[PDB]
């Protein structure tokens, strides 16, 4: 049985708030900016690129949805750092329900 190495990460607080692109998170007294959350699975049999970028309310849900919805929060890290820009390793956490931001309907609006 192989051991994975799971880091007990501790939650942050609101700094900024994007749709997945740049997010500062309190930790250990200073900010630091983490955006790594994509997911795509229908509930389909078929799993065919599942839900898509429904819009950019997310950023509002850092203000209620981080109050009173499962807020973000730090877990485990990836080991890469930079996925698209390049500013640190963390996913977004919005109100315990991960926004899911891909694509644009087929290819940046046709």
């Amino acid at each position: 049985a192989t051991s994975t190495k799971k880091l007990h990460k501790e939650p942050a607080t609101l700094i900024k708030a994007i749709d997945g692109d740049t997010v500062k998170l309190m930790y250990k007294g200073q900010p630091m900016t983490f955006r790594l959350l994509l997911v795509d699975t229908p509930e389909t049999k078929h799993p065919k690129k599942g839900v898509e970028k429904y819009g950019p309310e997310a950023s509002a849900f850092t203000k209620k949805m981080w109050e009173n919805a499962k807020k973000i929060e730090v877990e485990f890290d990836k080991g890469q750092r930079t996925d698209k820009y390049g500013r640190g390793l963390a996913y977004i956490y919005a109100d315990g329900k991960m926004v899911n931001e891909a694509l644009v309907r087929q290819g940046l609006a046709k």
